[PDB]
């Protein structure tokens, strides 16, 4: 009858999910009424507080936990192994594990057991894949024409552009209003780290790239991303980064785009920043000085290892396992995705074809495509695999352009044969990995900041490098090597 | 004869905290040996992993954990209560509690049960305590000398003062090298919250204060506040702030401080930024535009409830419980808290006088207090009481003075008869708190950071408090109402 999930949902989706049109339909179909904890900021933190301090849900949906914390609560008795749930009460996500063997490789521990249940989306496979770039370049094509200028070919060219942004006035209002160049620093879509491929290697969120030797290269410690540094700072130096991209937020950096303010900026999808428009297109991937030209691929991929996990206080696991089940069943995998049909005081992703009993995606006609998903979608466990396509579900139209614009533009430059595998390490390699990376991650950013506002990467690089030994550097590369080598010999 | 503690020390400590002479000599003395964990940075996160993983070692020592951590630790039984054994096998610290027995309130949870044992150093009381301000503000009388000007005694004053640092070259070398106004953003000793009082009310560390109405205010949505952000951004329009304000670090903040650049900064003691030297001293209470002339009381103290855990899979309670008990014996607390004598290598913060078997406060030379101490003190829980000064040890120095300036410039302008006390809430009541805080405290940094280097306040003022609000700002504040009025009817 009721069963309490923690959740984590969009600040633009109603605080209650049961308001959800997809949630209120899934009741109706499964007779299970949902009781949400529902987080809709911090989620990891207030996930952990209830964790920690014994106020367990019967389960955690649209979770996205860390391997280090996914094998801390198994090994802890916090959440249980499912695989025997799968097998007994699981069709739906039985028949697509069973058809896909690999999937079920990459949900199943080094203890044998499986202990979530994961997010799958097929688009794009190896250099291909949607998730091969995350932070894309987008230039403004408009301003380029008013100013008679030719789409940049190199970095060269680049920082010719944006000068020419910051001091030509392309909008024609009189006012030093254009921001040539502009980013949100961190991990994410909206980084710059994009164009340090082009001086060689480059940088991704993992800041470990695969080379074609099989060594695996962390990239914040190498001589090109000094230089990508470098070169960010000379943008810096020239008054062309946005004075507020350092402390700016989503927010903000989407009011500048839809005034159309950026010369250049970094995204997922331009509808998302300044609009359904054509004044601007992807920045050709540029050659470097020495004439590097490359893009560095992510590690991303369709898969989320944990979109749901079941606690030890459940008190009906069956329910709960058919529960999930529907979850996995076609149709609802795509729309708890995505988005779905027939709302009348919204706006729909989806129309339903009855006669076909098949979902197609609707024009969004302006909006932004991640505004209205956030609002209508439901995110944890669910499929979507290829073979859907033109069967249960059109393929968004957002995802086919943009699989079309890496294959285009990226997928020529991405010249890494492969790049890091998702693998489930041992708890104590987990332990280890997360020890150094609490004093990695932030630090890498911290210096890559304080270089690009004031100038002395030349004199603090070398110290630098001499913190992440300290930290653990070479421990951390071992141990990704090891993974990594161990995957290669068994494929 | 062996114990396992987890410990926090400075990285400027040796990595085994058995080369530390306070802990060789305890070896002997207790016939037992430590085996240390010792994290150098990042402390609590690294602490959290071992405790998530189950890798528990027999105490935790030095730890300071937030009293939410505390509780919830307690009702799952990673630390186990601590009153049987401290009434069994702990006379020092027994005596300690019966002569001041405000700390054993200040010690029990609301169930009664005590989990952790303090760190308890008395330096004045009330408005006089050490800790009543943490950033004070430094300005080079040097720079006002050399351009004959008089100290400023109104904001209005202090900027006419910065822009004649930023212009008038007052350290003679023909270049602008002079930085006006600098500090460290955030909470802590560096930072420049301290400045806002002078627009009425103020702020602190906890954005929250206590009126002479017996109402708790949220320091971060009163306009006096806004104002106070204003008054930052006008610095930063003016080219006033250090250019990395927001990126550097203590390390590069010193740098700077040695080299006498700062015109205005903020930190605890300028002994450890710019130096033992007269070139540098209190900046006045300025008064404001209004004529506001306030100083905004901490709620710091000379306590902190949580020095050091007991773990649930500690083998040896009794043992455990004597070590500790011996952290509370006269000599060893100011010692563990300060640092010690007779190493004939290194220098010594104090001598021992074996005649009134008493520690003297010895002159350090140039070197900052801090430096030396960080170096040999060990920190974790022990009992500094005001009856010790002129019997166990002298006053140190540099605290007197801090006393003093305190009382000289401070305590006339602290107008708030009462701060905050330190309750301990319930389990419910700090996890509800800390849901809010996990939203709060990182947005209300982010925004004052944004509006100083844009600045738009005055269109998003109204939509921060609103999302404040969102987050659970009023629940907050009936939360922490209610405990402050139930302070009040018991005293
Ligand atoms: O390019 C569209 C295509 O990309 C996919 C990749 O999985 O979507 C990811 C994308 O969505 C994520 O972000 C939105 C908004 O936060 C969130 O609702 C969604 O759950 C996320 O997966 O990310 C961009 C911008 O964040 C979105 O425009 C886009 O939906 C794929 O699902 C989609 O078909
Ligand atoms: O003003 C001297 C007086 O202040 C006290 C207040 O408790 O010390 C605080 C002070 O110490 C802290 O920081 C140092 C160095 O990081 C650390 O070693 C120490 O354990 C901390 O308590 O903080 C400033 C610097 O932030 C130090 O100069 C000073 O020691 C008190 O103990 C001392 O007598
Ligand atoms: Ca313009
Ligand atoms: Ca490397
Ligand atoms: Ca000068
Ligand atoms: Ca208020």
């Amino acid at each position: 009858k009721t069963l309490k999930f923690m959740t984590a949902s969009s600040p633009l989706s109603p605080k209650d999910p049961n308001e959800k049109l997809i949630l209120q339909r899934l009741e109706k179909e499964t007779g299970v009424h949902i009781d949400w904890t529902n987080y809709q900021s911090d989620f990891a933190e207030k996930r952990n507080l209830d964790i920690s301090s014994g106020d367990l849900p019967d389960a955690i949906h649209n979770d996205g936990a860390s391997d280090v914390d996914l094998m801390n609560w198994a090994k802890k008795g916090v959440i249980i192994p499912v695989e025997d749930l799968i097998d007994k009460y699981m069709p739906n996500l039985k028949k697509i594990l069973d058809e896909k063997p690999e999937y079920k490789a990459l949900m199943t521990a080094p203890d044998g057991h499986i202990y979530s249940f994961p997010w799958i989306e097929e688009l794009g496979d190896g250099k291909e894949s949607i998730h091969s770039v995350n932070d894309m370049a987008w230039i403004n094509k408009d301003w380029l024409k008013k100013l008679g200028l030719e789409m940049p070919k190199t970095t060269d060219d680049l920082i010719k552009v944006l000068e020419a942004f910051k001091n030509g006035d392309p909008n024609g209002n009189g006012e030093a209003d254009e921001i040539p160049f502009s980013f949100i620093s961190g991990n994410g879509n909206e980084d710059f780290k994009f164009l340090f491929a082009a001086f060689g290697i480059g940088d991704n969120d993992d800041h470990l790239v695969v080379g074609n030797d099989g060594k695996v290269d962390f990239t914040a410690d190498n001589d090109n991303y000094k230089e990508g540094v470098k070169f960010i700072r000379q943008l810096q130096e020239k008054g062309l980064i946005d004075k507020e991209a350092f402390e700016h937020d989503w927010n903000s950096y989407i009011a500048k785009g839809h005034d159309q303010k950026f010369g250049v900026y970094f995204t997922w999808d331009k509808n998302n920043v300044t609009g359904s428009n054509e004044s601007y297109d992807v920045l050709p991937v540029l050659a470097g000085p020495s004439g590097q030209k490359h893009v560095a691929r992510t590690n991303g991929m369709g898969f989320a290892r944990d979109k749901m996990v079941i606690t030890s206080v459940n008190k009906n696991l069956e329910l709960t396992a058919k529960w999930i089940d529907a979850q996995y069943a076609p149709l609802q995998s795509v729309q708890n995705n995505w988005g779905t049909y027939g709302d009348d005081k919204q706006q729909n992703i989806f129309e339903l074809d009855q006669a076909s009993n098949s979902l197609k995606h609707l024009p969004l006609n302006g909006t932004a495509p991640a505004e209205l998903r956030q609002k209508t979608e439901v995110g944890g466990p669910l499929a979507i695999l290829d073979s859907y396509y033109g069967k249960v579900t059109t393929m968004p139209d957002d995802a086919k352009w943009r699989l079309d614009l890496i294959k285009e533009y990226y997928v020529p430059y991405m010249s890494n044969v492969n790049n890091y595998p998702r693998v489930f390490m041992t708890q104590e390699d987990l332990d280890k990995i997360a020890h150094i990376e609490a004093d990695m991650n932030d630090y890498i950013y911290r210096k890559r900041a304080e270089w690009i506002v004031n100038g002395n990467i030349d004199t603090e690089w070398d110290d630098y490098k001499k913190e992440l030994e300290k930290y653990g550097l070479s421990d951390y590369l071992a141990i990704k090597q090891k993974y990594y080598d161990q995957y290669q010999a068994n494929k």
